[PDB]
C-alpha cells in the first residue's frame, strides 16, 4: 500500500546535491560494503561490472551458504567449492586468495570437514575488497547512488511521514499505535510517549536511554528502532510490530501450560541471541520475562520492553533494583552492584517457566505474597520434574545460581559458555541465526492473540534524531522501494540524477 506519490518522495536528488554528504561520509569499508544493507548492494553491484570482482562475490556467497549447511552436507558442500573457485583453471578462479592458502584449504578438506573451512579465504578476499575495489567503487557511479540513498535517509521524518491505524496496547505513558510509512506501506509499531507525562514524572532520561539503547541494537531478537521523531503532544519511537502474540500468553492460554522441551529450546537459544546482541553494546536487559518475549508473523521471537535496559560502562557495576516481582535475581533484590548477570538469572526463569508452565519460585496455583517470593528467591533451590531432561535440568539451575560469581554466561567469555551447554547440543546457531529454522508455532495471519520552557526543547532535540540508518536501508529493500528505484542508464550510462553536466 505505497502512496500514489510515492516515487516522487524517494525520488532521487541530483548527485549534485550529496557534496556535503560526500565530504562527511567515513569512508570505512566495512560500513559502506556491509553493515549498511544498501551500501553493501551497491557495492556488491559495483563489482557485477568487473569481470575480475564478480568471481570474489560469488565465492563470499558459497562461503556463507557452507557456513549454515548441515553438518552431513559439509564434505559435499565444501568439495563443490574448491573445484568452483579455488581450482587454477576454472573460469572463476579466486585469484588473490593466493596459492598458498588454497593448498592449506585443500587439506582441511583431506580431514574432517568445519563450518569455519573458508574462513581463512574469506578474509583473504576481503583484505582484497578493501584496497582497490573499494578505492574504485568508491569514485563509481553506485557510489555516487549511495550518497542518493544517505541523502533519503536523512530527511526529515515527520508526522506525516507515517499513517497510524490501531491502538496496539497501552503501558507506561501512552500507548503502541501501529504506524504505516506512506511511502513505502511498511508496518511499524509506535511508541507514543506523551510529553507532558515525561515532565510531570521527570523522566526525560529514561526516555533517551530508551531510544538510545534501540537504536544501537541491531538484533534479529530485539525490537530495533525505525524512526525517533517528535509530534507536538508527544515523542514517538517508531518500532517493530510484532503480530504473534507475547510468551505469557502462549506458556498458558495455548500451552499445557507450557510447552515441550524442545518448543522452549528453540525461543531460548533466539532469548539467548537477543541477550548477546544487547551485551555486545554491554547493555543489561533487566526485564526478562514471558510478556515481554512478543511473537512476529512468522514465529520467530523479539525481546521488546527496553524501558529498564541501561548501558553499562566497560569495567564497571551498576545498582538498580528494578524489574517484576518473581524475576529479580538476587543481587537485584538486594540492591548489589551487578553487570550483565540479572539477564542470564532471567533466561534460566524463562527456560523453566516454558518447560513447567510455571514459575520456579511461585506455584501457578499458588497464593503467595511477595516477602515469600523474593525470600525463595534468595533462599530456597528450585525443583525440577520429569519434564525436564538432564541437560534442561542443568542449564536451568546453572542459569539460576543464586551466587552471579559461578552464575553460566557470567564469566569472561559470555554468551558462548551458554551455547555451549548440553542444553543446546542439538542447536546449530549459525542456521538459527540465519533464519533457517522453522519456528514450532506459526501465528495465523488473521488472529489476534491477546510547556514553552527551553529546558525541553533540548531534550526533544537529542530525541528526535529521526530515521535509524540500517533499519530504513532494510525497509527500503523489503518493500522493493530499492529494486524498482535502483535504475541506471540504459547499457551501463549514467542516468540523468548521477551526471553532473545537467541537473
Ligand atoms: C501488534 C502489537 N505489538 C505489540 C508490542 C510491541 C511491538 O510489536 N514492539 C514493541 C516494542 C516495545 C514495547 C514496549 O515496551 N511497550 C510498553 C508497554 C509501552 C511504553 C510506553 C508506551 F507509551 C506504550 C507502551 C512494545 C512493543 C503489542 C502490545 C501489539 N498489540 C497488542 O497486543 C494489542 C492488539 N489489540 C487487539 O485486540 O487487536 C487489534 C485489532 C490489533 C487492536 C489490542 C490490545 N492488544
Amino acid at each position: 500500500g505505497k502512496s500514489k506519490k510515492w516515487k516522487e518522495i524517494l525520488k532521487f536528488p541530483h548527485i549534485s546535491q550529496c557534496e556535503d554528504l560526500r565530504r562527511t561520509i567515513d569512508r570505512d569499508y566495512c560500513s559502506l560494503c556491509d553493515k549498511q544493507p544498501i551500501g553493501r548492494l551497491l557495492f556488491r553491484q559495483f563489482c557485477e561490472t568487473r569481470p575480475g570482482l564478480e568471481c570474489y562475490i560469488q565465492f563470499l556467497d558459497s562461503v556463507a551458504e557452507y557456513e549454515v549447511t548441515p553438518d552431513e552436507k559439509l564434505g559435499e558442500k565444501g568439495k563443490e567449492i574448491m573445484t568452483k573457485y579455488l581450482t587454477p583453471k576454472s573460469p572463476v578462479f579466486i585469484a588473490q586468495v593466493g596459492q598458498d592458502l588454497v593448498s592449506q584449504t585443500e587439506e582441511k578438506l583431506l580431514q574432517k570437514p568445519c563450518k569455519e573451512l573458508f574462513s581463512a579465504c574469506a578474509q583473504s578476499v576481503h583484505e582484497y575488497l578493501r584496497g582497490e575495489p573499494f578505492h574504485e567503487y568508491l569514485d563509481s557511479m553506485f557510489f555516487d547512488r549511495f550518497l542518493q540513498w544517505k541523502w533519503l535517509e536523512r530527511q526529515p521524518v515527520t508526522k506525516n511521514t507515517f499513517r497510524q491505524y490501531r491502538v496496539l496496547g497501552k503501558g507506561g505513558f501512552g500507548e503502541v499505535c501501529a504506524c504505516q510509512v506512506r511511502a513505502t506501506g511498511k508496518m511499524y509499531a509506535c511508541k507514543r510517549l506523551e510529553k507532558k507525562r515525561i515532565k510531570k514524572r521527570k523522566g526525560e532520561s529514561m526516555a533517551l536511554n530508551e531510544k538510545q539503547i534501540l537504536e544501537k541494537v541491531n538484533s534479529q531478537f530485539v525490537v530495533n528502532l525505525a524512526y525517533a521523531y517528535e509530534t507536538k503532544d508527544a515523542l514517538c519511537l517508531v518500532l517493530t510490530i510484532m503480530n504473534g502474540g507475547d510468551l505469557k500468553f502462549h506458556i498458558y492460554n495455548m500451552g499445557n501450560p507450557g510447552f515441550e522441551e524442545e518448543r522452549a529450546l528453540f525461543y531460548a537459544a533466539e532469548i539467548l541471541c537477543g541477550l548477546e546482541d544487547l551485551h555486545r553494546e554491554n547493555t543489561v536487559y533487566r526485564n526478562l520475562k514471558p510478556e515481554n518475549i512478543l511473537l512476529d508473523d512468522y514465529g520467530h521471537i523479539r525481546i521488546s520492553d527496553l524501558g529498564l535496559a541501561v548501558k553499562i560502562p566497560e569495567g564497571d557495576l551498576i545498582r538498580g533494583r528494578v524489574g517484576t516481582v518473581g524475576y529479580m535475581a538476587p543481587e537485584v533484590l538486594n540492591n548489589q552492584r551487578y553487570g550483565l548477570s540479572p539477564d542470564y538469572w532471567g533466561l534460566g526463569c524463562l527456560i523453566y517457566e516454558m518447560i513447567e508452565g510455571q514459575s520456579p519460585f511461585r506455584g501457578r496455583k499458588e497464593k503467595v505474597k511477595r516477602e515469600e517470593v523474593d525470600r525463595r528467591v534468595l533462599e530456597t533451590e528450585e525443583v525440577y520434574s520429569h519434564k525436564f531432561s538432564e541437560e534442561a535440568k542443568s542449564i536451568c539451575k546453572m542459569l539460576l545460581t543464586k551466587d552471579a560469581k559461578q552464575r553460566l554466561g557470567c564469566q569472561e567469555e559470555g554468551a558462548a559458555e551458554v551455547k555451549r551447554h548440553p542444553f543446546f547440543r542439538n542447536m546449530n546457531f549459525k542456521r538459527l541465526e540465519a533464519g533457517m529454522l522453522d519456528p514450532p508455532f506459526v501465528p495465523d495471519p488473521r488472529a489476534v492473540y491477546c510547556n514553552l520552557d527551553h529546558t525541553d526543547d533540548d531534550f526533544y532535540s537529542k530525541f528526535s534524531t529521526g530515521s535509524v540508518s540500517i533499519p530504513w536501508q532494510n525497509e527500503m529493500i523489503e518493500t522493493e522501494c530499492f529494486k524498482e528505484l535502483n535504475v541506471f542508464g540504459p547499457n551501463g550510462t549514467l542516468p540523468p540524477d548521477l551526471n553532473r553536466n545537467h541537473p
